[PDB]
């Protein structure tokens, strides 16, 4: 639906670890409505080369983008203060830090 969770990007990070469980597909529909579909709706991984989408679908508040270090291959967005739709759009994934050219 076009009421999406809104991701709040932080930064190109990773901690070196994907034990999370994430799954990846890459619709944008399909990640907002796997992460509507969980307990935790919040934290995606995106592949900034190949452009894809992983959709963290456990328990991963903890993952701090400040302990989180840099994989420069990866976009960090994670629902940040939302919890609700309403008006739900957020277009920051993979957005912030340019390095060739948007990425």
């Amino acid at each position: 639906e076009e009421r999406e969770d809104c991701w709040t990007f932080y930064a190109n990070r990773k901690y070196t670890d994907f034990d999370k469980s994430f799954k990846k597909s890459s619709d944008l529909d399909e990640c907002k409505k796997t992460c509507f579909k969980t307990e935790y709706c919040y934290i995606v991984f995106e592949d900034t080369v190949n452009k894809e989408c992983y959709y963290n679908v456990v328990d991963g508040e903890e993952l701090d983008q400040e302990k989180f270090v840099v994989d420069e291959n990866f976009t960090e967005n994670y629902l940040t203060d939302c919890e609700g739709k309403d008006a739900g759009n957020a277009a920051g994934t993979g957005d912030e830090s340019d390095e060739v050219d948007e990425d």
